[PDB]
């Protein structure tokens, strides 16, 4: 098993990937912070103070109440200054024909501030080509749903399988996976893992929690993705500096 | 096999479905309209146009460019006027818990004036649970994606049969399927089909297309979902009532 800073120069590397991979070494983080707030003020605030902490902050810009471009312009600038990747949850799900629009255009312009986005496989790979249409040109990154966190989630076997097969035979875009674990064999892929609290438990509409120790230590994972565990806390910087912790040690014990 | 209009009365019918089957029998329609455009004026002159001709406006709110709150007004407007429902074809595919804030919040507010909303069953009846939060109370419905018409689709043998079950167990809310065919046999839940055009073809990023004869007639659907069939004709009125009279006579004609 090679370190983080060994994949970001792996051959079939790709640049977002290595990027990342770069930035988690030197700054000791495997955390995501999932930043699923309606404020933009609360989610700029958020990304200042964690920014050291992350690896990556996720948005789900969909649920920003005051969103504009120029929010983005601010968290963009706050990427680049801490060293983390912006990865849009936007779970793109359509026709090739439609992803691709959704992507570039509309009041959002997902393409023209984040990193990552990611897909679900249900469509067939239609959706990724829709995608990297856009994507390859600005230079971005995809991140295929192979496995889910929720109760009753049918991206198990077969389906999961099929995920790693689209993401392998589109490795110029995809750059890896939403998963419960390490699904690909292949060390050029992110594996992202959410689902993740330090206490057993759940939410009333089937998230389930797993812990750092567990999905980055015993299944392999790469990423913690966390959103509550942090965000609902008070102090949401000790919050992800016990999560960054966790998940470093998980990941420096399974390196031996 | 009972009449749209006699479907609108059955004992188990959702009120969303009821309006829909009514004003289907009333005009003689079973299209749908995908106004896949970017501009709010196209939008709206489509809508106003060929409104008499359909029993539905499918939207994708996220490739607007020039959307707002108001041209949703506007739409409203029309859907009133010309008697037809609008359906967001957002596709939610997250846990419950985000679903919910997708559906509500944002920029968009989706659940203040879309009729009609969809959501892949991949994630688990969570997605559902999340978004009958917000839907029951704004008495709105919901699609699940049962079947899709893009090369390489997964949604095929136990997963269809998964999103019947989601839905029927959801009947609260859950008004139907996106589907390529007949899948429930209970005759409360409305089929609608996408991937429908006169002519055989298909696009470069795997979509495919059948006939309104076919997937009306021989597949037993009820509602077909049409974007560039009409929408990239130059007469997208003419367009519109060849393919109600097309799918309105498959119909018919499965009645006897
Ligand atoms: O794509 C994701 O990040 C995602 C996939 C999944 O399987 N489960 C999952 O919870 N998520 C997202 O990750 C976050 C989890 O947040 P918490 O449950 O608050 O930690 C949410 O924003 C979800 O939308
Ligand atoms: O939910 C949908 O409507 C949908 C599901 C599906 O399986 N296939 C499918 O094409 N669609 C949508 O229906 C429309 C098809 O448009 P055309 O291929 O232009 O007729 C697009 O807006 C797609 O996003």
């Amino acid at each position: 098993e090679l370190s983080f800073g060994a994949r970001a120069e792996l051959p079939r590397i790709h640049p977002v990937a290595s990027k990342l991979l770069r930035l988690m070494q030197k700054k000791e983080t495997n955390l995501c912070l999932s930043a699923d707030v309606s404020l933009a003020r609360e989610l700029l605030q958020l990304a200042d103070a964690l920014g050291p902490s992350i690896c990556m902050l996720k948005t789900h810009v969909d649920i920003l109440n005051d969103f504009t471009l120029d929010v983005m312009k601010e968290l963009i600038t706050l990427a680049k200054c801490h060293e983390f990747l912006i990865f849009e949850d936007r779970k793109f799900a359509d026709i090739g024909n439609t992803v691709k629009k959704q992507y570039e255009g509309g009041i959002f312009k997902i393409a023209s501030w984040a990193d990552l986005v990611n897909a679900h496989v249900v469509p067939g790979s239609g959706v990724v080509k829709g995608l990297q249409e856009v994507g390859l040109p600005l230079h971005r990154g995809c991140l295929l749903i192979a496995e889910m966190s929720s109760t009753g989630s049918l991206a198990t076997g077969d389906y999961t399988r099929a995920a790693v097969r689209m993401a392998e035979e589109h490795s110029e875009f995809v750059v890896g996976f939403i998963s419960g674990s390490r699904v690909s064999m292949k060390p050029e892929f992110l594996h992202l893992t959410p689902g993740v609290q330090l206490e057993a438990g759940g939410d009333n509409l089937g998230q389930q929690y797993n812990s750092p120790q567990e999905v980055i230590g015993k299944r392999g994972s790469d990423i913690i993705i966390v959103g509550r565990g942090i965000i609902s806390a008070a102090d949401r910087l000790e919050a992800a500096e016990m999560y960054r912790k966790a998940a470093w040690e998980a990941y420096l014990s399974r390196l031996g």
